[PDB]
């Protein structure tokens, strides 16, 4: 098992959520909201308008997103959904835990490891498109995800 921090189209109210709920697929169960430690560009880029966190740590935009438990059928499904490592690579990275109200002693641990899908190569100009926080298939850009062909 593994946890996985989506920040795309996987996350709850997003066009490719289902696939988490998919039971031939394995299981994947809700852990937290969080958000990256490390700010990446989140862009919106090609003719799909598919999100892409580009691995370029230390740029761009802290990213929101959501912490899922996943078991290792689920994994190896995620894996060929984002046709890695082709077009994704599966990398890991610390994300803050973010709760419902603010925080004890000992605290409560605020961060935690996780896989992510990043991209290492694309058009160099991918970098300069608009940072998104939170990406939104439905959100003020206007550049609805759509996987037609
Ligand atoms: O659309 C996308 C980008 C990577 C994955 C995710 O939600 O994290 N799906």
């Amino acid at each position: 098992m593994a946890l996985v921090f989506v920040y795309g189209t996987l996350k709850r109210g997003q066009p490719n959520h289902r696939v988490l709920r998919d039971g031939a697929h394995g299981s994947a169960a809700f852990r937290a909201r969080g958000r990256t430690l490390e700010p990446y560009p989140l862009v919106i880029a090609g003719e799909h308008n598919i999100p892409w966190l580009l691995h370029l740590p230390g740029s761009g935009r802290l990213v929101e997103g959501e912490v899922y438990a996943v078991d290792e059928r689920m994994l190896r499904f995620l894996d060929d959904f984002e046709s890695c490592p082709a077009l994704y690579q599966r990398t890991v990275l610390r994300v803050q835990l973010l709760e419902d109200r603010a925080p004890e002693e000992p605290p409560a641990p605020t961060a935690v490891q996780c896989f992510v899908y990043s991209r290492a190569t694309f058009p160099p100009e991918w970098a300069q498109l608009p940072h998104h926080d939170s990406y939104d298939s439905e959100g003020p850009h206007g550049l609805r995800y759509n996987p037609r062909e």
